[PDB]
């Protein structure tokens, strides 16, 4: 009973995945040796539970997914080689340490030529954007993974793929690593595409950045116990706020676009959440009043939790061509105040204090775990596309790093199972529908006057 | 000279401060020693000299805060009751818990009270909630934001609310809160005369902002100083991710700027500092951010709460609800940087409202031990009958104040002081050559980079 | 990037599929009112039509189970927790009694103080209950309230106890003495006759566990670390040839030293039980280090260097302190050197107990949660010794013959090594030359730096 | 009543302190107007009345600082120097960078001049070392805790020292340390004026005990408070987890114990409070503790560095290096529980000692505003021509303070004090029966529960 699900992705590229599909493309030939390494591919199984000891055991899946590792031969001329690097998309913990990381890597073990950043996304390898290319260095890089954002900064909206190659052509880049989510690594096959057209010797690498961990094929993205930290801190905020007044309630909105991860393990590991609102259990404006109700039989405060993706069809793009969301915190808050103002007889006093804790999420430093996590990204990364993998990105499923093609990973998505045991602690630890509301709290308060007595008794035996 | 200064009250009740109005009003008699310690001192409130020994530029003295060798009630009989209302602000708990274990640890009081949400709490109806606090209860709520006793807006019946404490046998009631929650105070300590109940009402203060008269420190201020600053951060990351970025976040300042301004400083990255005590035009701030943008891709702002209520268009307790001027000036600046689609090509506005992050969050360490002396030195105080009154803390002391007089006048940023000073050196300026302001910048910059050439060729071999 | 070794004191040489299966109290007749057969996962998912495990391994999946063995409302639940303390205990003792008393609405819950004394005649007598208001707020601090100690009780006592009391599991949360004691126990109840399972929730903050890729408290300790680290840091780069020296927990394994010393960026030398080198050789990489730079950070793990030099309550063998004798051996090197180094300064930093005795992260609080959750399910459904672990993102049933027979260690070959090799010292790189090509590295940055700022004026 | 007290210093240079030794000196003349600003004002050095207006209970004045409309040196053509000595404090960095932008940005000086290893980096050889400090290289430098410049001990050449000053073209001298730094400022002012230099040295006082007289703040302090409360905790949850345990964790106070006595009070958590103002015996102290076991499975003892220095048998600077107390207590409270496994059956001692890493750490928000706010302030005396003294902060305002005042008097805990008394409160007490003193707790609790039987059966 795992915790998370995969599903089709809105924009899917492959309807269905097969051993070939998974096979990472290469620039032709490795000649060169490597530095770092003074012999083939190794393979992972995509799922690793058994069909039918006895005999060795079989797959329940044909999936096998390549291994990331340092190589004995590499594809380009290491001290040769120009590096690019790119961030595309919101802003998530990490980003500085997958600067850095791929920096120092492509500097100190396999000493290239030169590191290029890119300036604000792909408009930083547009004919005009060109012009703010930064040479990337120990001494630039040295501090960057104290701060949250991207010193390389990003950018929402496309570009001309023919101005980015142009650009990439120009300045003599033989690896292009574009750090960003579905959007950016649609593009790097783009760029790699393009590239391609013109018989350019040039690996498009990915790493990919999705605070949510929603990634297929992963998981665990950077960012994400960064965030989760991070949440959960927002929460007892919340809590404090809720504690504080009578039938208070703390709204608090989580990251999740398109799943409920996030919110979640924040719910979960606060142990304050009691109401979770995520995108794959979608529930009406009734049901939710419903719960806060049962909530306020039995206590004078309530923790709601919502994800940004819920609620989205409780209402009524950007330069990317993604589709704007409704704020669901504001809206929601809303209709919690108007409940509870509807219900003034039942509930005398009451207030609801809402929380929107996005830009302190992403925008903040990456956790010590999350740090060493983009650094072994990074590094792994170039060591890859330094033996030539391209057309790809790096990821993590069961401890290990694998390589997965772009066209598969932006095809599906990881969702959580309601069935799992992620969503079984969410629905232990919060109010309860499915629950007599009196034998409920009749089966309490018991359970209270027993222990009390049991207190008094100990207390007494002194 | 100061980076405060005073000023009247919107609902002043002296329009002038006298000696006498500063003295601490005193439950008749002190008969009973006290346990702790098995006449009053003062301090000027402006140590200036005039014109042999100086003299001060003011003739007001400031009552010392201190345990008292003996006091009003009967220890072993006083029951002491707490009560918090107003907003929520760091140290609530630690204030709470102070005030206990004082009484029950130090006076071995009868009991101590607490009363749920506000003054609510001490209403008829409210009354059936208190609940008895003792060292169990409060060991380890110094750990947690927000108030255990919880709090409300509005007002209660004074009758009522007396009423409670006659029948509950409270002999000091502490009242932790702001400026209604004292006026509040007053009211029921008058109502408790009225009555002749021997009723002491003690107040210590509550205002995250540090606008406080006589009083230099109030509780919870530097924690959200420290908060702020996480916020303040956040925003530069923002805006630093994008080209033309703007990372706007709205700080607590209602009437005052001493949060927005302190963090200002000790972030180091703020570029515009809005404050209420200087209100700037739509058309101002937008001009300091073309100059900011004159010389970089990026630009913070920070904005106090009371900024730009003269930009446009009540609670439960009375209190003026104020314009949202984060969301305002967030769109505002979204407004000018859309019509200026040209000099800016590309261009982003994040709005950051860290505000209940910071009122809901437990207190530093430094806060904490605030939090406990005030509360400490309050029960001494209050045991030795002081009452009317709050407890503050002024040039490194701990001070008694009439409330009639802090209700009065309220502190507020000084633009010639120091703090404000540092603001204007950190932040962009309007009085500056745009041109001749950027020309001295990169050549600083072109003399840097020369001195950093030199010595790295220097270094080979 | 870990390997399995033989554990010290092993009690299989060679693990079959039979010795991973995992006990189970006879019979399960009752309902699970969560729920209102065993599922595996390969050993090892490498591959040798669908493809085959390198390994004939396979290991059982942590679950909640449709069918239970004991009587939910009549069963009593018993937690001790034993050995050094760690990040993370008082959630798993918060966890165990919040899923007791609402999943399974279990009779009662005991706490034991103060390890397995808390099981002895006299030990006993201080029981308490457990109940969610104790239980509340607990995962907010660091040690155990149940607290713990060293030194072994008789498993007669212990049975004893748990017969008087009336307890149908017991929770052992430890190390790898504790799940060893958690046999002897197990073994006991049985020659009796009783009905009762003894479940492991392993500690350990090394991350040493075999069967396992986490353990509850190492993502904590690996924050902390590196908090520790940045102040070595920041005092070396304080003096003239200044060293910071700061010991991290490793015992039998460098993954803390490892991981801290690469998540922060910040180690010039780094210190593993598994790669034993000698004072002169860590002298000479100190060498090498001050020959391009004014500082030098060290980290050893507190079992390196264990042979430099000549028990506890438990039997457990008492370390040598490299800490402090790692310093001494550097202050004595600087100072016959102060030639070379004019000024020189080694201050040295053990954050032992501030690692240990802290609170969690959000990440380890939900692992512990989880992991205390799956323990209370699967002992509920009669599992019994046995601990629960995390492998390839999932959990699982391991039986504690096969956990103590194997450790965790780091595969000197493996990425997160060779991370540490990157950013640490290297001996075999010529001194001269790799500083030439370094200030060489810089001369280039500086002038592109020095054109980019000349075409900025005007 | 205050929670300091002041004290003769153990090197005074006064015996007495009067009017004249508070008036700073200052360069002659200040022709140049202030682009800044586009007499001296004074405060009460004891603001209590004696016996119309109140007359202080005290003569002395202290100058205030402040910007001023007509400086000395001319702006465009300083030189600012800065350097570092003694030992690392939170917040360096902050002064470092607020001295250097206030230059730069304020005052448009010529150039800012940074010297490596404290005072070495003034000797003819230290001074090849010497590095330009620009907007650029101080951006950052708050976020880190030690000293970019790095700092040293030991004393240099006053005429090598000069002769770097005026070869380089110094204008002001910051001095940023202690007692020692400050006291070389005085030697290093004295033979610029022997020499006719014009030159200014200021002195940015550096003291993470919060012990400097004329000063009831100094940076770092509150830094240092919050980092040892965190110490606290982790001692804390070491004791609680083990029958007879004992947490001793050592705190920063040499000469008093400000920090200890802050961080006894803001943790809630300490047992016993060990300061150099309150010399007890061995025998006392294992007498609290007694005390504390009676009631109590566990003790957090914090104790100053200070403390015991009486309890048994020098650095570059010329320092009296002081005996480890934190060892050498621990030692004998291992050796106390020893001699009495008796009474206490089980018993463990953890001691932490979380120097470096006080030290060695990040400002909070508001020592940085501080920092920020001394440095700027000492900017603009220095640019006003104000040597020989240090910046400080009394009574919620910035003063002028001469060095030979300032290095005569210290302060120290006032053991009548609101501080300390609340120290007495929390801690264990000697001077209460033990019994009746425990028989009134469990009866206060007695009542307590039963408030709480009633409360939750209604
Ligand atoms: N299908 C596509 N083809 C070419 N370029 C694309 C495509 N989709 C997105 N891009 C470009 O890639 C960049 C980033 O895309 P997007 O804004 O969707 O961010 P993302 O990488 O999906 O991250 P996030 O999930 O944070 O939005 C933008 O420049 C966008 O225009
Ligand atoms: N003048 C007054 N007389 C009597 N009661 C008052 C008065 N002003 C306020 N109160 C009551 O005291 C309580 C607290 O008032 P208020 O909500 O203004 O808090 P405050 O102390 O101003 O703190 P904050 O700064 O968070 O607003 C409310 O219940 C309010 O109705
Ligand atoms: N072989 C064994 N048989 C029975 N009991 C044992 C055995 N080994 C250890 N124990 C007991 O289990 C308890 C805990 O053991 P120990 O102190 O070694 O902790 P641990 O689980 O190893 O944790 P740590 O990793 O901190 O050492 C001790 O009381 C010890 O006496
Ligand atoms: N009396 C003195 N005359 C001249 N120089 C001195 C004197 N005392 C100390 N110094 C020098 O000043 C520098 C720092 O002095 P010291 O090491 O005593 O630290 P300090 O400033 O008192 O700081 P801390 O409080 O950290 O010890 C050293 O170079 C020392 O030699
Ligand atoms: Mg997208
Ligand atoms: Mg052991
Ligand atoms: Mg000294
Ligand atoms: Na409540
Ligand atoms: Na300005
Ligand atoms: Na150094
Ligand atoms: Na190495």
């Amino acid at each position: 009973r795992v915790t998370s699900k995969l599903v089709k992705a809105h924009r899917a590229m492959l309807n269905s995945v097969t051993q070939e599909d998974l096979k990472v493309d290469r620039l032709p030939g490795a000649d060169y040796p490597n530095p770092s390494k003074k012999d083939k591919t190794d393979y992972i199984m995509y799922n690793p539970r058994p069909r039918d000891s006895s005999e060795n055991p079989v797959s329940v899946s044909p999936l096998l997914c390549e291994l990331a590792a340092a190589r004995s031969r590499i594809h380009f001329n290491p001290t040769e080689t120009t590096i690019g690097i790119v961030t595309c998309g919101g802003i998530c913990p990490g980003l500085n340490d997958v600067i850095r990381s791929i920096t120092l890597t492509g500097i100190n073990v396999y000493n290239v030529k030169r590191v290029i950043g890119f300036r604000f996304g792909y408009w930083g390898l547009s004919k005009k954007g060109s012009q703010t290319a930064i040479e990337l260095h120990r001494g630039r890089v040295t501090n960057i993974h104290h701060y949250g954002g991207t010193i390389l900064g990003s950018s929402r909206g496309p570009q001309d793929p023919k101005e980015m190659v142009d650009t990439l052509e120009r300045l003599g880049v033989n690896i292009l690593f574009t750090v960003g989510g579905d959007g950016t690594q649609r593009g790097a096959l783009v760029i790699s595409q393009e590239a391609k057209r013109r018989g350019v010797d040039i690996s498009v690498f990915g790493v990919p950045k999705t605070i949510d961990n929603d990634l297929s094929f992963s998981h665990r993205t950077f960012g994400f116990q960064t965030a989760v930290e991070k949440a959960v801190q927002a929460i007892r905020a919340a809590y404090a706020e809720a504690v504080s007044a009578n039938y208070g309630v703390g709204v608090v909105k989580l990251m999740g676009r398109d799943s409920g991860f996030i919110a979640a393990q924040a719910a979960v590991a606060s142990a304050q959440a009691n109401i979770c609102l995520v995108p794959e259990n979608p529930i009406s404006e009734q049901e939710v009043m419903s719960l806060l109700e049962r909530r306020f039989c039995h206590s004078r405060s309530c923790v709601i939790i919502v994800a940004e993706g819920f609620g989205q069809d409780w209402g009524r793009y950007d330069a990317s061509g993604n589709k704007k969301l409704i704020d669901i915190g504001v809206i929601l808050t809303e209709k919690v105040k108007a409940f509870l103002k509807a219900n003034k007889s039942r509930y005398p006093d009451s207030t609801v204090k809402y929380i929107d804790p996005s830009y302190m999420i992403r925008a903040c430093p990456p956790s010590a775990n999350d740090a060493l996590f983009c650094a072994t990204l990074a590094t792994l990364a170039v060591h890859e596309a330094m033996a030539g993998a391209t057309g790809c990105i790096i990821a993590m499923r069961h401890n290990n790093y694998i390589l997965v093609p772009i066209k598969v990973a932006t095809s599906v998505r990881r969702v959580l199972d309601l069935r799992g045991q992620l969503w079984r602690q969410v629905r232990e630890i919060t109010v309860d529908l499915g629950s007599d509301v009196r034998l409920a709290r009749k089966l309490e308060i018991r359970r209270e006057l027993e222990a009390i007595n049991r207190n008094r008794d100990r207390l007494h035996e002194e």
